């Protein structure tokens, strides 16, 4: 809630370009949320 990088939670993409997700959650491009591979 109000956060980024967690399971089914939207990923916050940084100035360096990398989307914030804690491993092993991967942010899928359409869903824009860090979910399971």
């Amino acid at each position: 809630d109000g956060e980024c990088g967690d399971k089914d939670e939207p990923c916050c993409g940084r100035p360096d370009g990398a989307k914030v997700c804690n491993d092993p959650w991967v942010c899928i491009l359409t869903s824009s949320r860090c979910e399971n591979p």
